[PDB]
């Protein structure tokens, strides 16, 4: 028993972290096979970031201008190309530590681990969620760009995110491993404001199931609700509308605890309308939305 | 910017996780050099745990009874000994992935990362703190015993904890890497109740500094306090007494923000007496006590 914001073991991803220097800019790269992936703003100076023309800026860069360093050895760059907002630096040596991997573009609400890096060296690992407004609430500093988000299925790593930028509101924006930004963000130093940060309803419900499985049951009540009734209350509190699909995904959690999904929605509805009244659920004084139904089942069953 | 409960990269520790089977009991072991460390209750059956005599139970066990498996290869056990509540299984092969390591016994209030394992395979990583009552609030299931807690200083791993047991209150108890339990716990299936879980005051103050550094300043007030005044309020709310030593340790955080430590104590005093009034600090609706002053400086400066 016990519930923690648990990240995937980062070992497989540490072996892929390299340092990419272009001029005076140093950031992190992801070395998989003979390719090093990094954010394309490595070729920019602070001033360039105001109105960058990446195709133009790229012309002035050659293979020998990108300094790729793995640990303390230098990698030879034999080719470079821009795919969307990521640069792909083809090196002559394939990464001996390349795990089985996939590049996946996640949906908002989905969660993943982040291995925060600086100078290609990992410094920490935390569990994040892709917010419904396509931002992430991470912990990134200058030099952290190129740090990646990932999921693991036994031995295969699914890379889903690369960090690119901090918006003026302190939230984070990045791309998938094909260079496409999540959301409407662009790699420019301009006025970019995120949309409403709604709460991931299916994730709070999963975490309420996780609490019940661990002994925290005070929030369980005698009431039930319907999808349309619950959603009228979810709308008012900036909670994502709950669909029959989310209900189905909570099925295994509903089965293990014997609490029908609509009964847990009615509990969540009361928590929304009345607050926690100074109480805690899983040691948290607010409704946690960064555990998916899959994460609860995984943590509660011990998937290695 | 941004503040996350960030764990150390687990790669160096994953390379040390092995599976230890003794009879029908399988748990996790820590393979450093030619020694495998595991909880001594590997030699017990569920029934034995009521009143175990480990020296007696150990006599009936030989080198060939301990099955040590690293990944999928079997390790040959050429010696075994009991040091306090841990077994040390000497194997013939030194772990090629042995990082630079130390065995340290941490103080309560100190924080560390946990690589939760099952069948010697890592499943997740989270950041914990050794509570003042010598328990930890982790996420451990059956099969998790032998999972370790650690800190990293650049490339050296300081192993500080091994998981041994879940108390009936769902909290966790374990030993340092010499087999000595933290707190008054014993590896018996008997009535063991933990003491008061007090809040780590110096850690909340550090996290208030971390919030100020990230833009969350609403809790800053016009007041100050003294160590004795603040402590009268800390006593009432089950907060650890703050010493001049804790004040000195917050010195670098006080210097970076320009907020005197006693001014932050007065802010904390108001938060204790009046609550958050529905507000959040660093996205948390309660006062977080699992970041030490060292962790704040590390996360906020990017120590790799
Ligand atoms: O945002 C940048 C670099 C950029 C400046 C202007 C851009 Cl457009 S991208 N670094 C950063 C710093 C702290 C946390 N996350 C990211
Ligand atoms: O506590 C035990 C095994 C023991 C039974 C009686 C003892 Cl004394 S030690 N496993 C466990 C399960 C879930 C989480 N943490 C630990």
């Amino acid at each position: 028993s016990g519930f923690r914001k648990m990240a995937f073991p980062s070992g497989k991803v540490e072996g892929c972290m390299v340092q990419v220097t272009c001029g005076t800019t140093t950031l992190n790269g992801l070395w998989l096979d003979d390719v090093v992936y990094c954010p394309r703003h490595v070729i920019c100076t602070s001033e360039d970031m105001l109105n960058p023309n990446y195709e133009d800026l790229l012309i002035r860069k050659s293979n020998h201008n990108f300094l790729v360093q793995a640990g303390n050895v230098q990698l030879r760059v034999i080719g470079h190309s821009m795919q969307n907002c990521v640069l792909k630096l083809k090196v002559d040596t394939a990464n001996p530590k390349t795990p089985k991997y996939k590049f996946v573009r996640i949906q908002p609400g989905q969660t993943f681990s982040v291995l925060a890096c600086y100078n290609g060296s990992p410094s920490g690992v935390y569990q994040c969620a892709m917010r419904p407004n396509f931002t992430i609430k991470g912990s990134f500093l200058n030099g952290s760009c190129g740090s990646v988000g990932f999921n693991i299925d036994y031995d295969c790593v699914s890379f889903c995110y690369m960090h690119h930028m901090e918006l003026p509101t302190g939230v984070h924006a990045g791309t998938d491993l094909e260079g496409n930004f999540y959301g409407p963000f662009v790699d420019r130093q301009t006025a970019q404001a995120a949309g409403t940060d709604t709460t991931i309803t299916v994730n709070v419900l999963a975490w309420l199931y996780a609490a019940v499985i661990n002994g925290d049951r005070w929030f369980l009540n005698r009431f039930t609700t319907t999808l349309n009734d619950f959603n009228l209350v979810a709308m008012k509190y900036n909670y994502e509308p709950l669909t029959q699909d989310h209900v189905d995904i909570l099925g295994p959690l509903s089965a293990q605890t014997g609490i029908a999904v609509l009964d847990m929605c009615a509990s969540l509805k009361e928590l929304l309308q009345n607050g926690m009244n100074g109480r805690t659920i899983l040691g948290s004084a607010l409704l946690e939305d960064e555990f998916t139904p899959f994460d609860v089942v995984r943590q509660c069953s011990g998937v290695t």
